[PDB]
């Protein structure tokens, strides 16, 4: 993933 904290917001 390009961005886990980012990608946290969404889900998975």
């Amino acid at each position: 993933i390009f961005g886990t904290i980012l990608g946290f917001l969404k889900g998975l």
